[PDB]
């Protein structure tokens, strides 16, 4: 159980990888990633920066086997990005709220 | 167990989905799908078009938990395609031969 910031990263928790590295900054698009052993009730998909933080949307009927995540993503913070925007992607559990290491993502110019 | 040109489609295999959508028709691309228990041992990602077909390329430990696969994507037959070319991406049980519904990839232009 190791410190992240103002969280706390598991071993138990880990994304193995998103189906895709980049996407739109306007957000709303629909993703996935394959993860280890979650529980549907009680998980959630953040997108962050070290200052922003975005959670993505899913329902539990989303959580394929427990190895897998459908979500959609949450719009980037700055629309009028000129520039990519590589942030971080990660697990957390909503109990506790630990979290997963997270997995690179980058935001696109609209 | 449905009859599709030569081979034989079965409901007990299914593609849920693939991560990308489209691809250089060079091949060689890292890709992985979503898709029902399936045997690591006794299965197949093929690509084809009404006479082409080329397997994907990818080990037993590539199929994460019964529910994922990664996989190498083979080249496509024309290198030299000017415009995207859609074909078809399905399972095939190597035992019996059987096989999924297929879902579509286009390959891209070099």
């Amino acid at each position: 159980l190791v410190p992240r910031g103002s969280h706390m990263n598991t071993s138990e928790l880990r994304i193995c990888r998103i189906n895709k590295e980049s996407g739109p900054c306007t957000g709303g698009e629909e993703l996935f990633l394959l993860c280890d052993k979650v529980q549907k009730e009680d998980i959630s998909v953040v997108f962050s920066t070290a200052s922003w933080e975005g959670r993505a949307d899913f329902s539990q009927a989303d959580v394929h086997r427990q190895f897998a995540i459908v979500f959609k993503t949450p719009p980037y913070e700055d629309l009028e990005i000129s520039e990519p925007v590589t942030v971080n992607v990660f697990l957390q559990r909503l109990t506790d709220g630990v979290c997963s290491e997270p997995l690179p993502f980058t935001y696109l110019p609209r």
